[PDB]
C-alpha cells in the first residue's frame, strides 16, 4: 500500500465529501457514449439525498483540494438508488468537472492479465493506492495487506478503467468489485 503524491493520481478521480471535508467515497468522470458522467457506487450517492456531498480533488496551481457542491437532482443515468447496492452513474455539469480539473477516462474490458490500481484516502492531497489484477475471466482485484471511504473508487487500467469498488471483504483485504462491462455496453446505445 503506498502513498501518492500530491496531485499525482489520475485525472479522472474525484474524492466525494461531506460538508466536513470527510472522505466517504470516490468516483471518477467517464465518457458514456456522446457525454461524460459521475461513475460511483450507489451507497454513496444516496447519502447526497439528506446531505450535502462535495466533489472534491487536489489543485496543483493552489496546492491545496478544491471542491464544488453536488446536486442531488442532477439525473442519475445509469444505475439506481432505491434497491441497489452496485455502480451508479450521474450527469455532473461540465462547468463542475472543469473547475476541478477532471479529465475523462474511458473503460477498457481488459483482453489479457492487466495489472491495476485502486486509489483512496482521507484527503484529496494524501490518497494512497493498492496493487491488484485484472483477468478476462470475470475477476478483478486489489490487496489492501493487514475503509467505507474507498467506496466507488475505480480499478485503474493506466488512464483508463476496468471496475468498481464495491467494498473490502469481511478478512482477507481482497477486494469485490464490479466488472463495468454492462455499464460500458449500456454507456454505448
Amino acid at each position: 500500500v503506498s502513498s501518492v503524491a500530491p496531485g499525482k493520481e489520475p485525472g479522472s478521480l474525484v474524492c466525494i465529501q461531506a460538508k466536513d471535508g470527510k472522505v466517504i467515497g470516490m468516483g471518477a468522470r467517464v465518457h458514456c457514449g456522446p457525454a461524460t458522467v459521475l461513475v460511483t457506487a450507489g451507497h454513496v450517492l444516496k447519502k447526497g439525498m439528506i446531505a450535502d456531498l462535495y466533489l472534491a480533488k487536489y489543485s496543483v496551481s493552489s496546492k491545496e483540494g478544491k471542491r464544488v457542491l453536488m446536486d442531488p437532482t442532477w439525473k442519475i443515468e445509469y444505475g439506481s438508488l432505491n434497491k441497489e447496492a452496485d455502480v451508479i452513474s450521474v450527469q455532473v455539469p461540465a462547468a463542475v468537472w472543469s473547475r476541478l480539473g477532471v479529465t475523462a477516462a474511458r473503460v477498457r474490458k481488459p483482453t489479457v492479465k492487466v495489472p491495476v490500481l485502486a486509489y483512496g484516502g482521507e484527503a484529496s492531497g494524501l490518497l494512497q493506492s493498492s496493487q491488484g489484477f485484472a483477468t478476462p475471466d470475470g475477476n478483478m482485484s486489489v490487496a489492501h495487506s493487514c475503509r467505507p471511504g474507498w467506496s466507488g473508487t475505480p480499478l485503474y487500467a493506466g488512464s483508463d478503467i476496468v471496475a468498481i469498488h464495491r467494498r473490502w471483504e469481511d478478512i482477507g483485504v481482497k477486494n469485490l468489485a464490479t466488472n463495468l462491462s454492462i455499464f460500458h455496453a449500456n454507456c454505448e446505445s
